[PDB]
C-alpha cells in the first residue's frame, strides 16, 4: 500500500504520469503538484503516520536541487516514510553524478517512466 | 508508552511543566534538565533501544539553536526514536521560520504547554 | 541476524578481524573491503531490504573521515539499517572528539576488537 506524489512543472507530463501509475496496480492514490512550493506545503502538514510514499520529482523545473533543500528541512520521521526519485527526459552524466551525491535522491529515472523498472525498484526500498 | 525530556534554564518552568505532564496520563516518566550540556550528556549515553521519547526544548536559553547542533551529532538510530519540540513564551514570526527551517525541530509550541494540543500532536509523530 | 562489513587498508588486520568475528557466534556473514571505494560501491548497490548491518571502519586509512562523507551520501533508508563503528590501534583524545562529533560514527573502538565489548554494544544499537 503506497501513496504516490508527482512533482512536475509540465502539466502534460504530470497528468500523463498520473494516468500510467493508475493504469497499473502499482498504486491507487496519486497526488499531483505543479509546483515545488505546493508540494513542500503538503509535506509540511504530514506526520510520521503517513503511508509508504513515493515522490517523483522532475529535474528541469524552484528546480529539483532546490526542492531537496526544502525537503531536507522536513522532520526525519516523515522522510523515513518516503522514497524520493528524480525523473527527467534528458540525462547527461553530470545529472547522474549530482543525484548520486544528493542523499535524498535515491535514483535518477528516465522519462517516460518504466513501470516494471520502478515496481522492481520499490521492492528494494519498500521491502516486505 | 513515551518518555519525556524537558530542557529549560528556568527552574520554575522546568518543575511546573514536569508537574503538568505527570498530572495528565500523557506520560509517567519525566526527566528534567537545567542545562543543554547535561541534556546532551544523557542523550549520548542512549542507544536505539530507548522508548519513544519526546524532548521539550526551551527557546530562550547553549540556547535552542546551539542545542540542535549538538543534537544533530547524535547517531541517527537514536534520533529516530525521538521527537523534538521547541517551547517558548514569546513567539515572533522570526522564531517560527527558524524552527521550520531546522530539521530536528518538529514544531514550535507556546508556553504554557497545551496538553490536549500536544497529545493530539503525538498521534501524528508517534503513530499506532 | 547481522551482517558485518569490515573496511581496512591493512590486509593482515582485515583477515584477522574477519577470522575472530567468524570464530564467535556474533555473525556468519563477513564481507571484507581493502578500500573505501569498493566498500562505498557495494553500499550504493544496497536497498532498505538489507539485514541489520555492522560496519567496522579503520581510522588511519580515502581515510575514515573521507569515507563518512561518501557514506553520508547514501539514502537515509539504507543508513537506518546500518550501525557504523570506527576502529583503530592508536587512540588519542583528538580522535575520540572527532568520532563523537561525526553523526555516522557511533563509537570509536580500539584494536584489537573486543568481541564481548562489541556484542554488548550491539544490544544497544540493534535491540529486541
Amino acid at each position: 500500500a503506497m501513496d504516490f506524489i508527482i512533482v512536475d512543472d509540465s502539466v502534460f507530463d504530470l497528468f500523463t504520469q498520473e494516468k500510467l501509475l493508475l493504469k497499473s496496480g502499482l498504486t491507487t492514490s496519486v497526488r499531483t503538484f505543479n509546483s515545488a512550493q505546493a508540494a513542500i506545503d503538503h509535506l509540511r502538514s504530514q506526520g510520521a503516520d503517513i503511508p509508504d510514499t513515493v515522490i517523483l520529482l522532475d529535474l528541469q523545473m524552484i528546480n529539483g536541487f532546490e526542492f531537496t533543500e526544502h525537503y531536507g528541512m522536513l522532520p526525519e520521521a516523515v522522510r523515513a516514510r518516503i522514497r524520493l526519485f528524480m525523473i527527467s527526459s534528458t540525462v547527461d552524466i553530470s545529472d547522474i553524478e549530482q543525484a548520486e551525491a544528493n542523499p535524498h535522491i535515491i535514483q535518477l529515472l528516465p522519462k517516460p517512466l518504466e513501470i516494471p523498472l520502478l515496481r522492481e525498484l520499490l521492492k528494494r526500498w519498500f521491502p516486505s
